[PDB]
């Protein structure tokens, strides 16, 4: 999928997690988030189209997804273990990663 | 996929990395490893079929995959950044995670 589709998937599923009741709902949403972030990892955003794949900006951009995917994975681990509230807390904190990349590159 | 299929994917792609020449080869192999490890995360192995999903053994088993996925992810980052030799060194070291789980549960 393209960047915008992956980002909508990320956003929709974050909302699902916030209001989820059980571990199955949270696990599913984070699983979809992991796939969407992985798909987006390789993408070149509009604001960086004129930059080289090896530019400081693109290294920074890809590093943001590496951070995000690690956070999603750790949240998913908690969901796997039935730790609903704590996974929801992890999902809340990773918004900082969403925000930080948007700040620079959206 | 079942455990055996995911493990074959894990094994075959590790061999690919070992003898890879460029970053594209390593990135592709690690991407496939990530998917296979994620798919195997929820699996109940033959030796643990009589155990509860909340048993100490299944907690230990799932934790091994959490570790492996994080290691694959970190290697994949290196591969994405064109760091071939260093990604290959990362793939070498995670064999310890493969071996440790097999030691107990294979
Ligand atoms: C789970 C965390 C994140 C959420 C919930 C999120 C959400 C969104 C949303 C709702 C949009 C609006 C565009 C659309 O989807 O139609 C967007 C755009 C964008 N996001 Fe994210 N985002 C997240 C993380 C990230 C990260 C980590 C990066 C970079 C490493 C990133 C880079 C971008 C860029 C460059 C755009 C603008 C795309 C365009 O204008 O075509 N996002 N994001
Ligand atoms: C990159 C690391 C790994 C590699 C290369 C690897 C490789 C393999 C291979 C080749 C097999 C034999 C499959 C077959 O042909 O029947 C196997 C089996 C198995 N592995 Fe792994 N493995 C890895 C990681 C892990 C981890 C981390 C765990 C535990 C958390 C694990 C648990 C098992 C189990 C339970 C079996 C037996 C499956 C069955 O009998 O159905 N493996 N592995």
């Amino acid at each position: 999928a393209d960047l915008e589709d992956n980002m909508e998937t990320l956003n929709d599923n974050l909302k699902v997690i916030e209001k989820a009741d059980n571990a199955a709902q949270v696990k599913d949403a984070l699983t979809k988030m992991a796939a969407a972030a992985a798909d987006a990892w390789s993408a070149t955003p509009p604001k960086l189209e004129d930059k080289s794949p090896d530019s400081p900006e693109m290294h920074d951009f890809r590093h943001g997804f590496w951070i995000l995917i690690g956070q999603i994975h750790d949240a998913l681990h908690l969901a796997n273990e039935g730790k609903v509230k704590e996974a929801q807390a992890a999902a809340e904190q990773l918004k900082t990663t969403c925000n930080a990349c948007h700040q620079k590159y959206r």
